[PDB]
């Protein structure tokens, strides 16, 4: 049935996909001053494709400020902030990005859109690798 | 006439359906310090299309909330909130989900659609089933 | 012409058809305490459309509230609230609608749309009837 | 050219029109206590078409009023509120009728679209015609 | 190619076109009591498109006003407010219009969409000629 | 594959391209006063379709303002406002523009849409360039 099987799955046998480096939440503790610190699982690779959303930088305490976004279609369960939980992670193009909104549409289907913030760059391997 | 019949039973032909664990209200009463308990009928299988809603983060009291949303379609009378009553409940995938909205159409034709909210997961039982 | 017959009544050839217990107003007298208490015609049965209106809950006070709306299309003259006059009320499914808005078009072709609140529960009748 | 021409004209050809009592400003000057006070030229008819616009009631200082609306398409030129010029005024179904908006297109087209406003019941003449 | 040559002027081949007094911004001073005084170039014809804009009537300081507009695409450059710079000006009817918006695309394809103000009736010459 | 290639690069093929002299953010230091001075790369040419964005005047402070805009679609990564990195500048028709908002879809696709305010007059060159 067609809300079953998985539609993002024959898109992409057409359309191109991306590789992201895809990074799951495992268990978040607290250091020192209250400041809370988040861990992961192992990064592993994820097939999506990552279109653009219209960033419009904007004005804040007499500064200027601007949000970096991408919407990630991806044929994986993915979670942004949740009670108890922090947001997930995935590299691109030696950037951070973590999910800010969720599409859903994996219990039906198996895939996912979300969208996600820039965080800064990321950390580059002795060997060169865009990765942590 | 196509307001009579049911057209969400001939389009439950083609597409496919999820089964959700259906809870409708039986009466409820006041527990000490006035907090006022709602109880339920039997729950019941109910075969429903539930499609996602866009469910954004934001921001209250300096901390982090997301109000998680989900759009079912269902060949049933469904009631949310109402004068003297309390909103109904259906489990899936381990989340319970009560309902927000109310797209009536019953008495006209016999579905509902209804927006329901996220209210936490699901008790397990001993022998692993995700109901109460 | 077009504008003019009746495009409602050829097209409740083909759709369904709800029948409501229509009551048009007749007089509003105050009673004590400067209150105004309507009255209103006989009774009479009305062939109409009644659709759905997106219904969702509200906050106020710290309560929690929903308004209940349906939009009737009837092949009649119907009037909600205006200078000198109260809004009509129509019955259907055993709850009490009230007329709020007016999509008018009678005049120009006989038939008019309406956005109309629930009110409360009908008066049962010794022999079960669901009117007043 | 098409611009040029008569779009309603030749639309009014297919499609039904009504007729309205056209009333069109002369001349205002202030009575005492400075109100001040319109007066219009000869009544005479038109051919129009007069569609509805949704009118929903709404509340004002704990009272219930609700603002009643036709949009007129008319084959002439309608000029409402101006600087030292006071609306035109339109009798339709023995009610007053004055123009809010004004769509124009007369100087380019000949003909003209807009928004009035009830104003209250027409005045009954001894033969039972409803004009003033 | 098409955002080169020339849309408006093909688009002029099949629809009508108005002719407007054109009039361009030359260098503007001030005169006493720092109110600030410009003058134009001399009057030229132009052929423009002059559609319209739906003006609706407003309230300001417990009177009623109007803002009357005019949308017109002109097959020439058209600058409007700019810095050290005033609004251009056109006549129509006998009424001056200066411009409020830009729609730009001169540079790109040589015509241009601006929206207009109504400023005031026009002096009216000896011979009748509705210009300054 | 299509969201690969370059969608841009062959849309060139039948529409028209306007040059602009394109300028990429270096670095930038503050001078005395504490405010930064930004310094670029050499300028190059750019094949770019710069379309119109509708530009409205407003009123702040009592004076009248009007902010010019433009939506260039470029085959290149064009960057705006960032975190340590201010943005890029573009000259087309004698004036200065500098990046607004970002379209992206570089890395996916190579091509990207900005919006671009105006600046102010080109520097003109001894030999009547309009370059910096």
């Amino acid at each position: 049935m067609i809300p079953g099987a998985n539609l993002l799955r024959m898109a992409f046998g057409v359309i191109g996909t991306q590789i992201v480096k895809y990074r799951k939440f495992e268990q978040r503790v607290k250091n020192d001053q209250a400041q809370y610190v988040s861990m992961f699982e192992e990064p592993f690779d994820l097939a999506a494709s990552v279109q653009r959303v219209r960033r419009d930088q904007y004005v804040q305490f007499n500064l200027e400020f601007q949000r970096n976004y991408v919407m990630i279609f991806a044929n994986f369960e993915m979670v942004d902030l949740d009670r108890d939980v922090a947001g997930d992670q995935f590299l691109w193009t030696g950037r951070v990005f973590q999910l800010e909104s969720q599409g859903s549409w994996f219990y039906q289907d198996g895939w996912g859109v979300c969208l996600a913030v820039d965080i800064g760059a990321a950390k580059l391997t002795d060997d060169g690798k865009p990765t942590f």
